[PDB]
């Protein structure tokens, strides 16, 4: 593949293998008093602050420089303006890949095929400013006269992910928005359970699909359009309370949603990243389509970040180029993503599609099959709750875990004179501080005779309460979880997996791995109906249907 | 490390590295046609079946034979019976390990230090069945003589998870009940918009915690006090309104909460292991106490099925041997947790503690470090919605991941004639298909001729539609997400914890992972009052906290 071949990952192994055993976080600092300085960035937006400590990382500034010209040598600042200028950079599919132009404040030209793509973009924004407007003020109202007091966003993926966590996050600037609701299971009881809380005189559904044939959504699009004309009656009510966010016109119109009550996107907006786009109409509902506007000029402002800023000091390419050393160097196949923030409960579950189906890729652009690791693995909890759960492992398994610590300095909610966030504060500064510095046998066996312990309870517990410590960390503090914020963050964190895929020579905006499992579901269904047993697949997918059948009719 | 020169262990390797390339799913299927029979389980509970399929892993009977033989020459069946009969096994600590006896609904004597604990296990499961109906049936008033409408869990880790992920997936049997809250994180945020919906007279507060010393959880209950007696003024209310579960009676007293209000458990209730126990009073008093002694006699009937079953038939012990094999041999970091259930949604979230600070573990039994892999990193989201968020990776990516698919038969809610659920079902059935079957490169050229690309076109395209399979799942189908059958299948993943703990030789039951941290934020917090800048740690801790108190006025 390109990056085994590249000469400057060739030289990144090689000092890795050389040098592995000398990098000591504790003796790093003990001897570098100046490491915070070196090995951390401080962003200033104007809207708030961004530390980016990387200090804690298993690197030296002999290894920050090899990766950045590792990034040289793969052409990242090219392969970059290349998705900043339209040029159709998703090469299996032939797109663009313009998630950038949704939030394009600046209004510069972005031309694909020749055209400028900014007036489209604005006038569905203004469309979804006018009708947010209305829908929040009581303007907009229902079959029989009724305010809008519930938004029901129905959609799957990234129809579903990125509005579902921003409306997590941003639930403070929710202060007389409806109620959002996210159904997107085609489990049943996703919807049942949603559909037996609203009253259809007052509730807004949002049909949310790029294709709008995802067979999740239609079906609860359907099951949600039965339901409210069971109340209704009458059809020409559904278009008071169905819109549709989508590309494809033509199945909108066949679905019986008023053309007029379409907000479009287009092909260049992966689902992934398609948050900024009409799909984002939940967020502007519930917030106010300021707040959303404020949302789309923090990834602005980021994007702007990751165009003119020298790699060295680049935010996103930063972080891409440490992953890239625990990837492809240390080989670990997971990385966390832990917000010391209950609103970001749900940011880690968004960067498992936005990271993993980016980079969850095993073949190059010159259609060459990979020779080397590709994406991570995802996952995280929020602090503290991980604390009491999972970083027992994190501090005393047999795992190398790169972990990004997230928190805002300044809380939404300074309750008792800001005791509680003082308290997230230490934890999120202690976890990193323990997982660099460990605890040694002779600093545990000194504790435990300060305790009091016989010499036979603590040569039996000794070896237990020892911390290897070693473990790197990224810290990422901001001044304040605002809109503004929440878009930089997200937008670091789409460039962040750019830059990476760029690296790795793969295509970070397709999906192809998604089309087998929905052949074999298609072919699967019919072949439920009706108690005969089935022999057309393997053993165990025809045992497995078997048993359901048989099952199927047990009284419990 | 024991298991390193275990002479059973050692022919696995072997074996491993000499006949790996003779793993390939489609042509095992292919040249078996009865794989699925002889690579499955079937469990009649008496209240629901339970299908264990591990016929899609990459074993074959040879493998399944050398894994029982691990288990044998690791001890897998004594120490089971160590556990059962009150044995101190967690040996770090000097503690027995008897979750198992808190469901036990036989009452058969369990003893520690020669005393039956089950005459105090019942003494406080019989108060907490006379709670809950007093608090359900409206007969236990706040202090302005209103009934309880919102019952509100304060606890963290163990105190938190188990009893949240058990009212979200047995909601359906909460009628009559109130409604439930789960405050955890210390981060404010939590505990204000939990109370900003909650009225005092109506609400019922419960401090779950092992220790009652919890920072986060002591905190947590200090501002619901404090925002309680804002409103009720009297301190005296207080005993109407905040219950405690913990075994600390000192600690409970001096927060101020009645002895009388204290539902009690015991030093050997792990954290993790304490749903059965008194911590799982929001349960009962959300679905009734008769569900939660449904919940427990399913983990009992799962416990049962351990202790009785021969090795090779053994639901838990197959599925800690399947782990071992992916994770010694393999080398596999993860285990995916992925139920077709919307209910179970945070199952995997609720084994990430079970699985992870259980087993991830570095020091044996006998003080000596591993020179192998311990537990893995669990995670997972329900499906379908992880087919269209990170499936791409499992299909396609550069990991192999073993994965556990998980669904009920019998939905709860039959919505438009089953027709969700039929649908659901598919896609269960067809995800670990897909992974196994995968699609090779002719079977992928012939659909995109049929779709009349370009000979360029489709020679640019053709790799990138090639799904290489042969990616190992476990499919457990169950006929119905009941009670009963929610308490059978977390006992049966509680039992495949402790047998990978038992072969690797680990203490699955201690957690001393967790006092560092602990220790250096109780160093930290005082030094974050005031704007003087602090210098005393590392570089980086420092620059963080003084970053933190220049941020901390910015407007
Ligand atoms: C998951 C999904 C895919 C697509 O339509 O492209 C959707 O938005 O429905
Ligand atoms: C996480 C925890 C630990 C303990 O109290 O032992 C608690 O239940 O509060």
């Amino acid at each position: 593949a390109a990056l085994t071949r590249d000469p400057q990952f060739q030289k990144l192994q090689q000092w890795y293998r050389e040098h592995r055993s000398e990098l000591n976080l504790r003796r790093l600092f003990d001897a570098n008093k100046d490491r915070f300085n070196h090995f951390s960035l401080t962003l200033n937006t104007n809207h708030g602050h961004i530390l980016v400590d990387y200090s804690k990382n298993l690197v030296t500034e002999d290894v920050m420089r090899m990766l950045v010209d590792l990034a040289k040598s793969r052409g990242v600042e090219a392969a970059r303006e290349r998705m900043f200028n339209g040029e159709k950079i998703n090469y299996t599919e032939g797109r663009a890949v313009l998630h950038v132009a949704l939030r394009n404040r600046s209004n510069t030209p972005i031309l694909v095929d020749g055209k400028d793509v900014m007036p489209e973009v604005n006038k569905v924004l203004d469309k979804m400013k006018s009708f947010c407007q209305r829908v929040r003020s009581g303007d907009w109202k229902g079959y029989t006269g009724k305010t809008i007091t519930d938004v029901i966003n129905i959609g799957i993926g990234g129809s579903d992910l990125g509005p579902l966590m921003v409306t997590e996050a941003l639930k403070p600037y929710s202060s007389g928005g409806p109620r959002v609701w996210y159904v997107s299971n085609i489990d049943g009881t996703h919807i049942a359970k949603t559909l037996a809380q609203l009253n259809p005189e007052s509730s807004l559904f949002i049909i949310a699909s790029k294709t709008f044939t995802t067979q999740e959504t239609i079906t609860n699009a359907e099951t949600a359009k039965e339901w409210f004309l069971q109340a209704a009656k009458d059809p020409s009510a559904v278009a008071k309370h169905f819109v549709a966010l989508s590309t494809n016109t033509t199945k909108v119109k066949e679905f019986g949603i008023d053309p007029q009550n379409m907000f479009e996107f287009w092909d260049w907006v992966g689902g992934r990243y398609s948050l900024w786009s009409a799909i984002g109409l939940s967020i502007a509902l519930h917030v106010g389509f300021d707040n959303f506007e404020q949302l789309l000029s923090g990834a602005h402002w980021m994007d702007q970040h990751f165009r003119t800023t020298p790699l060295e000091k680049n935010a996103p390419v930063l972080l891409a180029l440490l992953g890239i050393w625990y990837i492809n160097c240390f080989g670990c196949e997971t990385h966390a993503m832990l917000p010391y923030d209950q609103y970001l409960h749900r940011f880690a579950a968004y960067f498992q599609q936005g990271d993993m189906e980016s980079n969850g890729k095993y073949i190059t652009k010159s259609g060459t099959r990979v020779d080397h690791q590709t994406g991570p693995i995802v996952w995280g909890e929020p602090g503290t709750n991980g604390q009491h759960a999972f970083y027992q492992l994190i501090h005393q398994g047999t795992k190398m875990i790169p972990c990004d610590f997230l928190i805002p300095v300044q809380t939404q909610h300074p309750i008792r004179k800001g005791l509680h966030h003082k308290i997230l504060l230490a934890n999120f500064l202690a976890q990193t501080e323990a997982l660099m510095r460990g605890k040694s046998t002779e600093e545990a066996r000194k504790e435990l005779q300060a305790a009091g312990k016989s010499p036979e309870d603590l040569e039996r517990l000794l070896p237990h309460k020892v911390f290897e410590g070693n473990r790197p960390t990224n810290s990422i503090v901001f001044t304040k979880l605002t809109p503004f914020m929440l878009g930089a963050l997200v937008a670091m964190y789409e460039h962040k997996i750019f830059v990476q895929g760029i690296i790795w020579d793969i295509n970070s905006f397709d999906q192809w791995g998604v089309e087998l499992g929905k052949q074999l579901a298609k072919k699967i269904e019919p072949e439920l109906d009706g108690s005969a047993q089935v022999t057309s697949h393997d053993a165990s997918t025809n045992g497995l249907i078997n048993f359901i059948k048989q099952q199927r009719e047990a009284r419990v």
